DNA sequence: ATGAGCGAGATGGAT
DNA sequence: ATCCATCTCGCTCAT
């Protein structure tokens, strides 16, 4: 399986109240955390609690 | 099929000849439509 | 009144061409304007000079 | 003058005051125009 | 009159 | 720093 493919949403100056909670986001988009991303003022809401 | 009002209601190129209008669309002619300065270059059939 | 503007005119996958960049929604060819420096596709811009 | 219809999808603290509004853009007024909660600061003179 | 569909522009993750 | 796929939202025009 592909290493887990980081993000580096909001790093530059972009609206921060959307960051990483927006299908731009990879992470977000695939409802993956940005656990290990490089993300800045992450708003990315999953926990990838599969339970 | 369709009788289109296009040019009745400014792009005059593009009237019954882009997306809009029904008949081009459709690859039609405008035989029987009530369109205004026509441009369609599919022409009735003769 | 500003220098002229640039366009990217035409970038989307429409079959509406016929017109792209001689139409009211370009501001070169609104403003009297030639696309010079321009992005814009498939450019029918009748304009070859400025102003 | 242009008449915009601006604010007739989202983010009204802006409508008619971005590079998107024809009159703001030009450093007109909205005066006469369709655009609906209307930020334009530009105000029309006196005739 | 009017609102669906259009399409040029703004955005910002990636580079 | 720009680039361009994706999204926004002002504009046109058949209805
Ligand atoms: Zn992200
Ligand atoms: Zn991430
Ligand atoms: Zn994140
Ligand atoms: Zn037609
Ligand atoms: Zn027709
Ligand atoms: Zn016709
Ligand atoms: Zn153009
Ligand atoms: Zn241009
Ligand atoms: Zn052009
Ligand atoms: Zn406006
Ligand atoms: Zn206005
Ligand atoms: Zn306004």
């Amino acid at each position: 399986s592909p290493p887990k493919p980081k993000c580096r949403c909001g790093i530059s100056s972009s609206n921060t109240l959307t960051t990483c909670r927006n299908s731009r986001c990879p992470c977000y988009k695939s409802y993956n955390s940005c656990a290990g991303c490089h993300c800045v003022g992450c708003k990315n809401p999953h926990k990838e609690d599969y339970v």
